Order: C-alpha cells, then sequence, then structure tokens
RNA sequence: GGCGCAUAAAGAUGAGACGCGUUUUAGAGCUAGAAAUAGCAAGUUAAAAUAAGGCUAGUCCGUUAUCAACUUGAAAAAGUGGCACCGAGUCGGUGCUU
DNA sequence: CTAATCGCCAGCG
DNA sequence: TGCGTCTGGCGATTAG
DNA sequence: TCTCATCTTTATGCGCCTACGCA
C-alpha cells in the first residue's frame, strides 16, 4: 500500500490529492464526533484549502510612526509652558486651564467660555484687530511696543507646533518677515476678489446667487468655505459661470494662475523652510527680550525647542522595554533636548544601528561580514577572476593557465593604474612588453573585466602615494579605514573615530578624506579567507588564490576539496517549528501559505495511518527563456537614455555628462527618462536641487498596488500634490498630450505607461487583478516548500553518506500541465467552481508520477471520472478579526445610539464620534431579558457581537460584561465561541458562513457534469486557436450542433437557485433577460453565461452585468435561523468532523 | 539543486520629519415681523483630539504574524478517529471486525 | 406596528 | 560509465 | 510627499560545486 501526494500552492489556495499506484484517488470512512445521530462519513482523499491573503506590515508601519510624532508635539508645546508658567500665572492664572478645556461644551467648562481673555469685549476687539494669527505674527517682529505676554505665548506657540521641513541644511526689505506679508496679500487679495465677484453676480445673473453663496451642499463659494469642496473642484465648477458673464477678465487671469480666492493654509505649504519660522522666533525674541527679563534669560532654550529633531540612526528614545529600539544611554536620566548629546552615546548607538540589520557569514555563522569596498575583498574578486583563465599562443599544442609571477606581473600593471579594463587592452598593451604574443586566444572571459580595484584608485588619487598602499604592515589599518567609512555617514563623529590616523597623514589630505563616502556590504567574511589555515601548508585562501601549483583553483574547488581541511573546518563551525517559521525572513504571505501547506502534509501523513508517502508533487513558476529576449531584458539603462537622447533633440548631455553607476536614485533616472522638463507643465526642470520635486504614481496607490517605472513620473511640487486619488484630468491631457506622444517615439515610455496617462479620457475607474506581487509570491513559496519538505521529510542520516531517500520531492512546471491539458482535452474554467485547485493537484500528482515511471495511452477513463467526482472537501479556514476598531473618519453629531465615543468624558450625543465597529467574534447566549413594559424574566437566545475593542474586557471576565449589557441568568457552560467563516447546515443540504453578527454567506458548491464545461470551453475562444488552423471546423459544427446545450445549462443553474440561493427576483429577473437573447452569435453568448455563474459561486454575494441589464446583490442580513441549525467544526482538511445540533440549547 | 562577480527590473523590513483633512467650541449677525419665515450683511483664523487606552511610567507600547473541537498542561507542548469492494448530484450501499 | 430592501460609503500627498 | 536541472454598516424607506 | 539604511528574488554573461536518475 504506496501512494503519493500531489499539492498545488497558491495565495489564496492550496490544493491537495492523494493517489496510489493507478491514478486512483481512494475513499474512506471516516469516524464523526457530537451529538447527532450520524456517526459515519464516507469521504474522497482530494480537496482544497482557502483562506484570505496575509497582508504586508507597512500600514502599521505608518500609523506607528504616526503615533509617535503626536506625543512628540504635545511634549514640545508641554516643554514651552513649562517655561512661561510662572510668569503666565503672575498675570492670569486660568489661562492653560483655559487652552486645554476648549473643546468641551458650554455647560461642560469650569471656567468662562471665551479662552484668550475670558470676557466679551476684549475678545471681540482682539478679533477685529487681528483678523487671522500671520498679522499678530508680522505686528510682534515689525513693532516696539511691550505686547501682553497672551499674546506672545499664542504666536510663539504657532510657531513651535507647525514649524516646517527640514531638507536643506545650514542657513538662508521693508520688513523682516516674509511670510506673514506673503500671507496678508493673499488675504487682502481675497477680500478684493470676493466683493468685486459678490457685486458683479449681483448685476449680471441675480438668479444664480442663491446657488453660489448660499448652499452648502454644491461646490460654490459656500460649499468652498464650510462644505467639503476642494481648490479644483471649486475652480472647476465656478469657470464656465464666469466665464459666460462679462467683465471678468482679470479673475480669469488669476484663475489661470491659481491665485483666486485662496486660503492661508492649505495643501502646497509644504515646501516652506523652518529657517523662515526660526527667523521670526528670533526677531519677535530679540524684540520683546528688553521688557521682560526671563525672555532674555532662555531665549537659547526656546530656540532649541524649535530646531532640535532625533537623528534618524538613534532610533526611539527607550528605556530597555521596547521591541524597535537600539539606543544607549551614558547615563539614567529624563532625556529633554537641552541634554541631550549629555545623555546618549551617539557613536555606539550609530554603530549599533548599521550592525543590527547586516547578515552573517553564511559559511561560518558567527562572523560579521567584510564591507563591499574593502581592499581584501577587491583583492579576492580580482583574483578570482583572475586564476581561471586560459590562454593558447603560438607554441601552445594543449592550453595551459597563467603563472603565478605572471598573475603577480599582471595586476602589478594594468589592474592598479587603469579603471576598467578590457580584453583588447590586455592583449594589446600587456603583450607588447611579452614576446609570446603572435596568435593569442583568450577563453573563458569576455570582452571587458567585471572586477575592478576602483577603491584602490580612489585611494592613490587622494593619499598620493603607492608605497602606504604597496606595504603588508599598514595592512590592518587599511582595513579599518574602510569600516569607517562605511559606518558613520554623518561628518562630525568621523573626525572623533578618525583622528588616531591623522598622526601618519597630512592635513589637507586629512581634510579631503573625511568627505569619502561608501556604501554596500560584501558577502563573505575575513575570518573565512584570510583566518583558518591548511594543515601543512601554511597558505590562507588568498595565499592559494595568489598562486596554486599547476591546478589554479577558484574559490569553490578550494572550498570543497576533500584533500585539504577546509570542508571538515566548515562543517565543525556549521528548535520550535513556529519559532522556525517565525525565524525565516520575507513576506508574511508566504509564511501564512507555508505554514497551512505544511500543516495540510503533516495531517494527510497522519490519516493515511503514519506510513510516509513515496513522491511528492509540487509545482513552480520559474522558466527558462532565450538569450536574445533574455539580454534585451537585461541591458543597462545608459543604453536606452543614450538610445533616446540620440533619436530625439538633445542638448542636456553636452555640459550634464551621466556614467552608468551614478544613475541609480529614482530623482535622476527620471530626470533623464523625461529629457529635463515637468510632465504636468511645461516648464524647465533643474537638477541644482533635485530632490525638492515629488514622484507620483499616475493610478493612485488607493486602487492599485504597484509602484513599477510604468507608474512613476517625476513632477513638481504643487502638480502632485495638486490631486488626490485620481488619474490626472483632461486639462492636463489636452496640455501635454503632444510632448507625451512625441516622447512616445524614442521608445522612452511603453504604451502602458501612456495607457495609465489618459485613463481621464475614459474615466476615473474603467474595471485590478492580475498584480507581479502574486508572482513573486508562488515563486518564493514553491521553493520554500520544496526546501522545508525535504527537510522535514528524510530524517534518518546515513553513516557514511548524507541521508536516505525514503521519499521524493519532485519539481514541475506549468507549461508541462498545460500541454497535458491542452492536449487530451481536459480543459478547465477558473469561474465555475472552486473544484480546479484540486483537480489541478491532482494532474500535477498524476503527471509526475507517469514521468517519472514510464519514460500512458490505455486508461484515460479514470481520469476522466474523478475529473468529474461531486464530492471534493473545499474548507474556508475561520479566522478571527483583528485590525483597526471601526471606521478612522469622525462624524458629526446626532441622536442616534451607534455612535462610539471618541474619549471617556466625551458623550457621543453632543460631540460626534466613529461608527460602525469591527465585530471580532461572536459568541451564542441564552438568557433572560426584562420585556420593557412588563419588566418580567422572558427567555432569548440570540447572537452577541464582541468588538475588537470590547475582545479584552471581555475575555477578563464574561459574566459581569454580558450583565452589564443587559442579560441575566445565563448558562456559562453553554456559551459557544463563533469566529468568522464558522459553518451552518439548514435543512435540504444547504450550507451559509457566518459572515459577521447578522449577515451570511453563500456555502454551497455546484457541481457540472464534464459535457457542459467542455462544450462552453469551445463556445468561447471561438475566433482565436492560439496557432495554426487544422482540424478545428469540426469542432465549430461540434459548438453549432449542440445549441440546445445552453438551454440545458440554464435549468442547471435555476433548480441549483431553489435549493440554496434562495434568490428569486434576480432569478427571474436573469432568466426574463436571457429569454430577451436567444438570437446572438454563440459566443457571447458563452461570455455572458460565465458572468452568470457568479449568481452561485461560494463566500460573499456579488453583482454583476448579463448584457446590458446589471443584476445587483441579494444580501443576507438575517440570522435568526442558524439558531436551529447544525454547526459544523472542521479540521485542517475537512475530514476530521464535529457536528453540534444547537436545537436542543435550551 | 546550490555559490562568487557584473548588468537590469520587481519588491520587502526599520528609523526620522513635513503639509492637509475630520470633529466640538470661540469668533456678540442686523431689519421687518405673534409667526411658519422673508430681505440684508458676513465668510480666509485659532484651541484640543487624531485608534478606547495600558503599566513596565518610557519624549515607551497599542491595527503585522500565530488561532477547529476535545483530554492534559500555568504556558510551552503532547494526544485523540479500522480495512477492502461495488458505484456516484455534494457521498451511498455491501463484507470483514473492533 | 418591526422586519426586509435600496442606495451610499469607506484618511491622504 | 558520462550528462542535464472589495464587502459590511447604516439611514431612509417600504411591506407585512 | 521628503530623507536615511539594510535585505531577497528573478533573468542574461563568466567561473565553479554536487545529487542523482537517465542515455
Amino acid at each position: 500500500k504506496k501512494y503519493s501526494i500531489g499539492l498545488d500552492i497558491g495565495t489564496n489556495s492550496v490544493g491537495w490529492a492523494v493517489i496510489t499506484d493507478e491514478y486512483k484517488v481512494p475513499s474512506k470512512k471516516f469516524k464523526v464526533l457530537g451529538n447527532t445521530d450520524r456517526h459515519s462519513i464516507k469521504k474522497n482523499l482530494i480537496g482544497a484549502l482557502l483562506f484570505d491573503s496575509g497582508e504586508t506590515a507597512e500600514a502599521t508601519r505608518l500609523k506607528r510612526t504616526a503615533r509617535r510624532r503626536y506625543t512628540r508635539r504635545k511634549n514640545r508645546i508641554c516643554y514651552l509652558q513649562e517655561i512661561f508658567s510662572n510668569e503666565m500665572a503672575k498675570v492670569d492664572d486660568s489661562f492653560f486651564h483655559r487652552l486645554e478645556e476648549s473643546f468641551l461644551v458650554e455647560e461642560d467648562k469650569k471656567h468662562e467660555r471665551h479662552p484668550i481673555f475670558g470676557n466679551i469685549v476684549d475678545e471681540v476687539a482682539y478679533h477685529e484687530k487681528y483678523p487671522t494669527i500671520y498679522h499678530l505674527r508680522k505686528k510682534l517682529v515689525d513693532s516696539t511696543d511691550k505686547a501682553d505676554l497672551r499674546l506672545i505665548y499664542l504666536a510663539l506657540a504657532h510657531m513651535i507646533k507647525f514649524r516646517g521641513h527640514f531638507l536643506i541644511e545650514g542657513d538662508l526689505e521693508i520688513t523682516k518677515a516674509p511670510l506673514s506679508a506673503s500671507m496678508i496679500k493673499r488675504y487682502d487679495e481675497h477680500h478684493q476678489d470676493l466683493t468685486l465677484l459678490k457685486a458683479l453676480v449681483r448685476q449680471q445673473l441675480p438668479e444664480k446667487y442663491k446657488e453660489i453663496f448660499f448652499d452648502q451642499s454644491k461646490n460654490g463659494y459656500a460649499g468652498y468655505i464650510d462644505g467639503g469642496a476642494s481648490q479644483e473642484e471649486f475652480y472647476k465648477f465656478i469657470k464656465p459661470i464666469l466665464e459666460k458673464m462679462d467683465g471678468t477678465e482679470e479673475l480669469l487671469v488669476k484663475l489661470n494662475r491659481e491665485d483666486l480666492l485662496r486660503k492661508q493654509r492649505t495643501f502646497d505649504n509644504g515646501s516652506i523652510p523652518h529657517q523662515i519660522h526660526l527667523g521670526e522666533l528670533h526677531a519677535i525674541l530679540r524684540r520683546q527680550e528688553d521688557f521682560y527679563p526671563f525672555l532674555k534669560d532662555n531665549r537659547e532654550k526656546i530656540e532649541k525647542i524649535l530646531t532640535f529633531r532625533i537623528p534618524y540612526y538613534v532610533g526611539p528614545l527607550a528605556r530597555g522595554n521596547s521591541r524597535f529600539a537600539w539606543m544607549t544611554r551614558k547615563s539614567e536620566e529624563t532625556i529633554t533636548p537641552w541634554n541631550f548629546e549629555e545623555v546618549v552615546d551617539k557613536g555606539a548607538s550609530a554603530q549599533s544601528f548599521i550592525e543590527r540589520m547586516t547578515n552573517f557569514d553564511k559559511n561560518l555563522p558567527n562572523e560579521k561580514v567584510l564591507p563591499k569596498h574593502s581592499l581584501l575583498y577587491e583583492y579576492f574578486t580580482v583574483y578570482n577572476e583572475l586564476t581561471k583563465v586560459k590562454y593558447v599562443t603560438e607554441g601552445m599544442r594543449k592550453p595551459a593557465f597563467l603563472s603565478g609571477e605572471q598573475k603577480k606581473a599582471i595586476v602589478d600593471l594594468l589592474f592598479k593604474t587603469n579603471r576598467k579594463v578590457t580584453v583588447k587592452q590586455l592583449k594589446e598593451d600587456y603583450f607588447k612588453k611579452i614576446e609570446c604574443f603572435d596568435s593569442v586566444e583568450i577563453s573563458g572571459v569576455e570582452d571587458r573585466f567585471n572586477a575592478s580595484l576602483g577603491t584602490y584608485h580612489d585611494l592613490l588619487k587622494i593619499i598620493k602615494d603607492k608605497d602606504f598602499l604597496d606595504n603588508e604592515e599598514n595592512e590592518d589599518i587599511l582595513e579599518d579605514i574602510v569600516l569607517t567609512l562605511t559606518l558613520f555617514e554623518d561628518r562630525e563623529m568621523i573626525e572623533e573615530r578618525l583622528k588616531t590616523y591623522a598622526h601618519l597623514f597630512d592635513d589637507k589630505v586629512m581634510k579631503q578624506l573625511k568627505r569619502r563616502r561608501y556604501t554596500g556590504w560584501g558577502r563573505l567574511s575575513r575570518k573565512l579567507i584570510n583566518g583558518i589555515r591548511d594543515k601543512q601548508s601554511g597558505k590562507t585562501i588568498l595565499d592559494f588564490l595568489k598562486s596554486d601549483g599547476f591546478a589554479n583553483r577558484n574559490f569553490m574547488q578550494l572550498i570543497h576539496d576533500d584533500s585539504l581541511t577546509f570542508k571538515e573546518d566548515i562543517q565543525k563551525a556549521q528548535d520550535s517549528l513556529h519559532e522556525h517559521i517565525a525565524n525565516l525572513a520575507g513576506s508574511p504571505a508566504i509564511k501564512k501559505g507555508i505554514l497551512q501547506t505544511v500543516k495540510v502534509v503533516d495531517e494527510l501523513v497522519k490519516v493515511m495511518g503514519r506510513h510516509k508517502p513515496e513522491n511528492i508533487v509540487i509545482e513552480m513558476a520559474r522558466e527558462n527563456q532565450t538569450t536574445q529576449k533574455g539580454q534585451k531584458n537585461s541591458r543597462e539603462r545608459m543604453k536606452r537614455i543614450e538610445e533616446g537622447i540620440k533619436e530625439l533633440g538633445s542638448q542636456i548631455l553636452k555640459e550634464h555628462p551621466v556614467e552608468n553607476t551614478q544613475l541609480q536614485n529614482e530623482k535622476l533616472y527620471l530626470y533623464y527618462l523625461q529629457n529635463g522638463r515637468d510632465m504636468y507643465v511645461d516648464q524647465e526642470l533643474d537638477i541644482n536641487r533635485l530632490s525638492d520635486y515629488d514622484v507620483d504614481h499616475i493610478v493612485p496607490q488607493s486602487f492599485l498596488k504597484d509602484d513599477s517605472i510604468d507608474n512613476k513620473v517625476l513632477t513638481r511640487s504643487d502638480k502632485n500634490r495638486g490631486k488626490s486619488d485620481n488619474v490626472p484630468s483632461e486639462e492636463v491631457v489636452k496640455k501635454m498630450k503632444n510632448y507625451w506622444r512625441q516622447l512616445l517615439n524614442a521608445k522612452l515610455i511603453t504604451q502602458r505607461k501612456f495607457d495609465n496617462l489618459t485613463k481621464a479620457e475614459r474615466g476615473g475607474l474603467s474595471e485590478a487583478g492580475f498584480i507581479k506581487r502574486q508572482l513573486v509570491e508562488t515563486r518564493q513559496i514553491t521553493k520554500h516548500v520544496a526546501q522545508i519538505l525535504d527537510s522535514r521529510m528524510n530524517t534518518k542520516y546515513d553513516e557514511n553518506d548524507k541521508l536516505i531517500r525514503e521519499v521524493k520531492v519532485i519539481t514541475l512546471k506549468s507549461k508541462l500541465v498545460s500541454d497535458f491539458r491542452k492536449d487530451f482535452q481536459f480543459y478547465k474554467v477558473r469561474e465555475i467552481n472552486n473544484y480546479h485547485h484540486a483537480h489541478d493537484a491532482y494532474l500535477n500528482a498524476v503527471v509526475g508520477t507517469a514521468l517519472i515511471k514510464k519514460y500512458k495511452g490505455r486508461d484515460f477513463a479514470t481520469v476522466r471520472k474523478v475529473l468529474s467526482m461531486p464530492q471534493v472537501n473545499i474548507v474556508k479556514k475561520t479566522e478571527v478579526q483583528t485590525g483597526g476598531f471601526s471606521k478612522e473618519s469622525i462624524l458629526p453629531k446626532r441622536n442616534s445610539d451607534k455612535l462610539i465615543a471618541r474619549k471617556k468624558d466625551w458623550d457621543p450625543k453632543k460631540y460626534g464620534g466613529f461608527d460602525s465597529p469591527t465585530v471580532a467574534y461572536s459568541v451564542l447566549v441564552v438568557a433572560k431579558v426584562e420585556k420593557g413594559k412588563s419588566k418580567k424574566l422572558k427567555s432569548v437566545k440570540e447572537l452577541l457581537g464582541i468588538t475588537i475593542m470590547e475582545r479584552s474586557s471581555f475575555e477578563k471576565n464574561p459574566i459581569d460584561f454580558l450583565e452589564a449589557k443587559g442579560y441575566k441568568e445565563v448558562k456559562k457552560d453553554l456559551i459557544i465561541k463563533l469566529p468568522k467563516y464558522s459553518l451552518f447546515e439548514l435543512e435540504n443540504g444547504r450550507k451559509r458562513m457566518l459572515a459577521s453578527a447578522g449577515e451570511l454567506q453563500k456555502g454551497n458548491e455546484l457541481a457540472l457534469p464534464s459535457k457542459y464545461v467542455n462544450f462552453l470551453y469551445l463556445a468561447s475562444h471561438y475566433e482565436k486557436l492560439k496557432g495554426s488552423p487544422e482540424d478545428n471546423e469540426q469542432k465549430q459544427l461540434f459548438v453549432e450542433q449542440h445549441k440546445h446545450y445552453l438551454d440545458e445549462i440554464i435549468e442547471q443553474i435555476s433548480e441549483f437557485s431553489k435549493r440554496v440561493i434562495l434568490a428569486d427576483a434576480n432569478l427571474d429577473k436573469v432568466l426574463s433577460a436571457y429569454n430577451k437573447h436567444r438570437d446572438k452569435p454563440i459566443r457571447e453568448q458563452a461570455e455572458n453565461i460565465i458572468h452568470l455563474f457568479t449568481l452561485t459561486n461560494l463566500g460573499a454575494p456579488a453583482a454583476f452585468k448579463y448584457f446590458d441589464t446589471t443584476i445587483d446583490r441579494k444580501r443576507y442580513t438575517s440570522t435568526k435561523e442558524v439558531l436551529d441549525a447544525t454547526l459544523i467544526h472542521q479540521s485542517i482538511t475537512g475530514l476530521y468532523e464535529t457536528r453540534i445540533d444547537l436545537s436542543q440549547l435550551g
């Protein structure tokens, strides 16, 4: 009794099948536990397993970073108040208390309602004086009177709370405050344009006044200020309205300059650097320092509060209780911004910032890896390249390798004098000094060398000496200096780390040395290449690479030679399952899929009677391309850039050159791919800044999940942040269409990028689906499952060998199984049911077993029979929902009872709050409740929804929690928890999956016979054949003679919808729509039948479109029947069941 | 199947920062009216919060991953279900033998 | 009169 | 003995 | 949206190792 297992791995499914030698699938009677009458189920050992897609940890990281900046901002304002507190309480000792409780309603305050001055007349006079805050900042900068302390605090707090960016470094008329003057100018232009437009629309269009200046739901002015209208929607609304009137020339000029009715705080203010606010702050401090003494006492503290920023290599200032921290302290105290550099050790933390990320040597797992631009690494690579070259000459019968003196003189002569060398320069420049040069034929290499001592060239250029770099006694010192130039990339600590070596070099070369910068880490450690030795040689690895007798062994032949003592040192140098899976590296989605398929194959081993299988057949997703297209997809970027530059008009490369290694940043590759212009406005682009402009995806990240070069476009700052969540509008198309079509001719961009560029010529969304992230995940997951199944299954070590092959792991390609499917007409359609996962897993097993055994033409009847079985165990994995508490938006107040509060003492009837929480799992309770006016105990049995916010408070103590919810006399033994996708069997074989708390989902499958899916696959793809046509007219007339089949297919849906669907309105509507289309060609009828099949899929209900009639979705919104149905508890494969009957509870 | 070098594409993990947006309050609305209301004036800013919160009280942590039931175990983790044969509308029946 | 049913809506550069 | 790898929540509305 | 750093996988070109069943 020997069997084999076929798997099929995807990103949302795992298909498993168990075959015998004759390609059968056995059936077995399994015992079912519980409290029902039936005690045995016959089931077939074939199935699939479906689950929700595992997601990445990016959004959690973004919200985790966003959580810290709010606490740091509150701490900044707390530091400012702690400075001001004493002199603030000297004059008005309720001011910060009034500022802290301004959010509360008029009766929840404990003080006067006006926050600044308390009384009414002072607040009214203050707001009549300064209409904004920028008037106050300009007045405090310019004037020289002793201002009130509260206005000074308000100006300083507004400067500190919003402070600007930090991209530039160092430092950077009638007034000294240009920003406040610019905002005051914008405010005055707004006022003048408003009164002019008001008078003009009063004159020329008296009927359209209320729609503009009074409606709050439209996109007029009253919708621009109070409603939810942006600037672009308001401009697009108002532009034809004043284009139709007369006397609006300057307003159209301003609207074409985007300076009409503008606000102060808007979206494109992000370009303001913090030096402007710093100048305004220093100005008002130097102005008012004479009156108040304590402003002059600690001006530098207040200026330090604004400019302080935690460096990116230090990290979160923890105290040994975080999970992401690496900071180390020199003391134990509180880290204010004033004593930062007197507490935290910057050097050790900056070293641990880098060292915690890098790899280990994969051959010596305790040593750290060498830098990439190190000297020993470059020597190793260039000798490993040189010690396998072969030359043939005039007196050469059999070819030979080089000599140790020859390889010494070669690296002494031409490698140490050129950046990159060629094969022609090696044949000419060296062999001109050699007599034996006549018929040189050099094999094993290509036209140029792919290894270079470029760090040696930069060091001889800097230090201007060869005697220091030629010696060996300096050697380790050189290693150390490269380490410093890889670790600390901030030129304040490099001087402290490098002061020990300036006693050997000059001062000018020391000043020119610290501007050097390297990056990248290698793949091997220095204890592998110079630490270990051989037994009796006295030679290291690199000593063998300098000279190796006659063999000229390379690195792999060195560390795999059994005649030496390297393999034994590697072998003498070289836990839980879920811990090892957590110890893997990669995306968590393939971690989920790997864990599921390992649990499935382990459980299948456990089912079959503890016997290990013979073969395990998996299908991978790697290919074997051709050399032409493979090298065309491997050609560099300086090919394509120079080709397009040669094709079109070009003057940018006259004074701005570009090599093939300097072009790797995405803010320069797009600058040269777009010929030095902004792609949303015809204007000249700069390279002197090259960072202040922004890269933007054409289709936004909200709708799609791609960030490739076919979607990224480098634009200006205001153009990217002008649009938010849409393809750019038809004005951008009508302006830049000719320029984009000119750039399309040079083949800089593709047709898909230009298709995404003008999606607005069709709509904001035409349709999604096929994304190459799944193509990454499938390849990763099949490589991992092959490695871990070979590691886990075969355990017994052989004595003189590695192990004993008790079970083989075979890996196949999809081309072979698709060829087998296309040969013998075993077709498949993805849009009928979910049986195709189990079916192609079975096909993988059959093809792999037959290809190993035989090389088959007699027995196809058993394959055609098992490809039409009605019973396939489909299991949807029950999960417990975790994530956000509710929707993120904040709804305004209403008198409803489904508004979750935002804080503890903020009642939602007067403050508003969140809404629609996410239900983690449900429970089945039974108790007695007071029935309102009767108020006596009446028996109930219903479903509760435990949200994510209340999960801990439920699991702490359930009885008092749901007692305070409004229940009494409950049975704690009779509480059943129910996660998502819990399975209920109702009457007549109708299955339902519990969606959240009052919603269900369709559970049954559709078993369609093989003749119908064969005729339906041939009915589609009619005009195509994917090749040359022969013997397909018989297939065409076979489709033509079987139209009646299609009518039967409608019957095959209809009675099924009478059994488990119960959605009769959509059913007879769509059969009427089918009866109104009994005359079309067969191709369109099949193309719409495959759209009709989404009525009876598994899972959530959906909406679709038959011909032009759109059928909307019938949702299931009642859970008062699954209280009296059979609850199923399924295993990981669905072979082990536990059936609870809920009708006998009570 | 697995390494080392060069080129290119697709991504992943972590740290530091900006700019908005949303919600309540504050910015005394005037006139004619019993009024349901109508005419008129006005609008650009600020405070606070930005997952409820938690204890380990940090300028820290709180949306990723693990998760069927049953019997043990504090958890970690372990254990729990007979075989052939004829057939097939979501699995049925037959004989062995427990 | 309370439970189906329709239609809208969902933090971002 | 050699050789290839999108779906639930919610208000407004209707039907019973 | 900006700045910084480190990793994986895939395909070509060059050199090289081995497991193991297949011709």
